[PDB]
């Protein structure tokens, strides 16, 4: 995202509710992104301008309309407007808006409530991170401590273990690894964040039916690796002196049918974390020497703190 007073090159766009229901989705995504970020910097360094091509001929603003999704609480800092085949977009300064420092397209701080797990939104970020520096407690469930080390469950048995604050089912997709890698920081961030928890891989979630992972897709050593190395490098800030690493238990429960082994469920259990757990860096953005650059964790998190 090229910056050229503050003018910010948004590249090639595809312009109107139509238009972009129609078009290449992954190209749909990829600008609305583009976009955002560009925006997101802009409300946090002072306001600016967006310049994007409009490369759908024809294009006319007031019949055809817009089509970009844009969170809400940023559409009142913003202006449109097109010339021909340009689109020019007006951000005005973020300047304390809703008492949340800066602007945040996600704050990547996870949290679970009864059955959804949710990224906190900049606000519920806040009085977060604010409780959570002000600081200075039971089995979390014991049924579900009775299911994580089982040994063996039967395929498609219907668990009495319901979802919960504590207790958290994801199927396996067919990519085990981008199943892991991408579902996983959300899960561990939620717990730790909230009260601690279990989630078990390859259970359906909303027949609570026991599926798991074929055996021949999987193996246990690696696998077990990779959710290691996946929690390692989550983000954390801490408030406290001790600053511990997150603390997860791990175990792989076999699924039979027919007297055979089938299949593999994932059980994990995070400990409640005495700071702050990301899913990943917050998405924030400034402009800083003349390029559109996220913030750090740390940077993010200080600046929130005011
Ligand atoms: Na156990
Ligand atoms: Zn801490």
């Amino acid at each position: 995202v090229d910056t050229n007073e503050c003018v910010v090159d948004a590249g090639k766009v595809t312009l109107g509710t139509q238009q972009r229901q129609e078009m290449d989705p992954r190209l749909r995504e990829k600008q609305n992104e583009i976009i955002l970020r560009a925006v997101c910097a802009l409300l946090n360094s002072g306001g600016g301008i967006i310049k994007a091509e409009i490369e759908n001929k024809g294009y006319n603003y007031e019949r055809h309309g817009v089509g970009l999704d844009v969170p809400p609480i940023f559409r009142s800092h913003l202006d449109k407007m097109q010339k021909e085949n340009h689109f020019l977009i007006f951000v005005k300064s973020w300047n304390t808006e809703a008492g949340v420092p800066l602007a945040t397209l996600c704050s990547n701080l996870y949290h679970r409530e009864r059955t959804s797990t949710d990224v906190m939104d900049s606000q519920e970020a806040l009085a977060f991170l604010k409780c959570r520096t002000q600081t200075p407690e039971g089995n979390i469930n014991v049924s579900a401590a009775a299911l994580f080390d089982r040994k063996r469950l039967q395929y498609l048995e219907k668990l009495n273990l319901p979802e919960s604050t504590h207790v958290e089912f994801v199927m396996f997709s067919t990519d085990v690894s981008h199943c892991v890698k991408d579902r996983l920081p959300k899960c561990v961030s939620a717990f730790a964040n909230t009260e601690g928890g279990y989630v078990f891989f390859g259970v359906h979630d909303e027949t609570c039916q026991v599926i798991g992972c074929e055996k021949e897709k999987i193996d246990l050593t690696s696998l077990r690796a990779s959710i290691d190395g996946c929690i390692k490098k989550l983000p954390v800030h801490h408030f406290c002196t001790q600053r511990p690493e997150i603390k997860y238990v791990l175990n792989f429960l076999e699924v039979h049918d027919k007297g055979a082994l089938r299949g593999y469920v994932c059980a994990i259990k995070v400990e409640k974390f005495c700071c702050a757990v990301f899913a990943k860096v917050p998405s924030s953005w400034q402009v800083k020497d003349n390029r559109v650059r996220q913030l750090p964790t740390r940077e993010w998190t200080a600046w929130m703190m005011e």
